[PDB]
């Protein structure tokens, strides 16, 4: 199982690990990076929503810049959400309804994984 | 090894979990979470200038409320600072003279583990 140092929502300068993840409220819904370097959303620890799979991810970082990045080991960049600006704060939130939002300043969606499917 | 993804410093919300550590500019000085679940601090990867050692720490996070603190799996604290303050923004730094320090606002270090040894 995954820890869960965030409860739902990565803010600036959050990263979550191996054997990490993002919880929503309900339980239900979990953002994780996987000790097999995968980064997973689950419905139900049953359904995977939406991932990035087979690029050996160290960590997922929600970084200063607004970007939303997921690195390997080495510092390379595996994933991106491509929302850099200047609207701080920006936050990761994984929700309840099972879409995984990046928000910009006064709750504004500037990526999501368009899974809304609660 | 251990995965360096804040360089030196853990800010305001920042996390490192086991397998991940903060690493001096000068890369001999290491604050690490171990898998064992050790908080330790290390010199050239050999001399353990400091530890919380045998309390099963899953992570350790510098808090928007000024405390760092090591969580256990659970959520339950095995290690703390009791740096709570207003004085924002925090940060818990690894200085490559070997002291780790939880700085306030201006550079005012409210907490240290003593070890400047270089
Ligand atoms: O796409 C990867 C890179 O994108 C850049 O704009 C920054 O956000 C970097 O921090 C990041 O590593
Ligand atoms: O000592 C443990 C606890 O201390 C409190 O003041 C807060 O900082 C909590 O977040 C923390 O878990
Ligand atoms: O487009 C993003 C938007 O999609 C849905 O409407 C919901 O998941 C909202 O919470 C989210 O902000
Ligand atoms: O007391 C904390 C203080 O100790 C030493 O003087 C150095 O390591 C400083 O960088 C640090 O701020």
């Amino acid at each position: 199982s995954y820890v869960h140092p965030y409860g739902s929502t990565l803010p600036e300068n959050g990263v979550i690990g191996r054997g990490y993840a993002l919880i929503s409220d309900s339980g239900r819904v979990e953002f994780r990076v996987t000790d097999e370097g995968n980064i997973q959303l689950f419905l139900d620890d049953s359904r995977k929503l939406w991932s990035v799979d087979g690029k050996n991810a160290s960590f997922v970082k929600m970084q200063t810049d607004g970007n939303c990045v997921g690195y390997d080991p080495n510092g390379t960049a595996v994933w991106h959400t491509a929302t850099n600006g200047d609207d701080h704060p920006y936050n990761l939130v994984c929700q309840n309804d099972g879409n995984l939002v990046v928000y910009a300043k006064g709750g504004k969606a500037v990526w999501h994984t368009n899974t809304a499917v609660v």
